[PDB]
């Protein structure tokens, strides 16, 4: 009955990406969808990148954004948000069999995270504290790769993401404290437009926790903290 | 085996509470009492309430202490602490009905908090800048009846403590930006003593957060990680 246009991230496990068959799965794609069937919308997801669909939002090309993205302050200058849908942590991930548990145990060694992160601000902000160097990468591919061979120590990221990769069977852990930032991840539209839709979100997210929808979506990507 | 003995508060829904069956539950219990089972101890929790649950562990009378207890550069000169296994935040509930959404809708209205709550002191330090009255109660029994009978427009109190009254079936919606309280809560011992406890404490919440357990615990009382 209303068409609904969101765009999205091309690829941010597990919030969205292609499977093995090219289908479009994840968090935001699950949430939105069932979002959309809720509400009576016909919605039309494209998955053009974060930064396109951000300048797709701001043209009116689009509706709305859902792309793992985390709700702040400065961004409310320019969107509206829904309540979030998701807690937004990071943590340091290590392998499986590491005894690392406090920040002063990276002392001496490697730490990685990703160019241009939250993730790669905490641990610049912190390493002359706990004595550790810091690694960058490209990508997860990349980052959890060197965790993986002893090249770093730990891995600073998102916590849905090392989840994720956790219950895919990836070499982890999660033996360190979940660092949060208060905004969670929300739905965006333009700021003053589409209230509706943002209050459709709302609803429909408060009726899928009730009715166990969300929990069932989170525990198909292995999200548990 | 080896007893471990615990104080907590008595009264802190969800982390610590009796039920219907005045069987003492909450995330806390469950949590320590999966701790103790990973490390093998026989766990005695005591429930005298947190102020008597620092002057018996500073007594020697327990080991230690689990009662959503901040994490504080205070509180580190006496006590160590573990990693923090949950991080609470402050906002808003309202009635499901309400259609407030932010802290500048609140000019004019009157917000209640507990006494003696940070709650209390957050609404304090921000009321010139949104023009709201305050109203004090002592427990959340009277601030929620407040608020479900018009007398406030808004009540501030913790996200696990809202979410909980939610699953309940308590009349009400978080529809507001969340403020975060720095230091999560955590296990806490004297200082300099018990590091094992400590150490078992941070091992067993790694485990349980890596395998699942942690997040269903959380589940059961209405909370998202
Ligand atoms: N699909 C994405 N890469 N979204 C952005 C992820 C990074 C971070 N959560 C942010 O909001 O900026
Ligand atoms: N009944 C309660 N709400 N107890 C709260 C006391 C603990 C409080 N989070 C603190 O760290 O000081
Ligand atoms: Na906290």
């Amino acid at each position: 009955e209303t068409t609904v246009k969101i765009a999205s991230d091309s690829s941010y496990a597990p919030f969205e990406f292609q499977n093995g068959q090219k289908k479009w799965v994840g968090i935001d794609v699950d949430i939105m969808q069932e979002v959309a069937k809720i509400n009576d919308w016909k919605l039309e997801m494209s998955y053009p990148g974060f930064d396109a669909a951000l300048q797709n939002l701001k043209a009116g090309q689009v509706d709305g954004i859902i792309a793992g993205m985390t709700i702040t302050d400065e961004r409310k200058e320019t969107f509206d948000f829904s309540n979030p849908y998701y807690t937004s942590a990071l943590t340091i991930a290590t392998t499986k069999d590491s005894k690392l548990s406090d920040y002063s145990d990276l002392k001496g060694k490697a730490v990685g995270a990703k160019n241009g992160t939250a993730a790669q601000t905490w641990l610049q902000e912190n390493q002359k504290k706990y004595g550790y160097t810091i690694k960058t990468y490209s990508d997860g591919v990349h980052m959890f790769a060197a965790l993986s061979s002893g090249n770093i120590a730990g891995a600073m990221d998102e916590v849905p993401v090392i989840s994720y990769a956790m219950k895919q069977g990836q070499d982890l852990a999660m033996n360190f404290p979940s660092i949060s930032l208060p905004g969670g991840y929300g739905f965006a539209v333009m700021k003053g437009k589409n209230s509706t839709l943002v209050d459709g979100f709302n609803k429909a997210l408060a009726e899928m926790k009730s009715n166990g929808d969300y929990d069932k979506i989170l525990k198909k990507y292995g999200i548990t903290a």
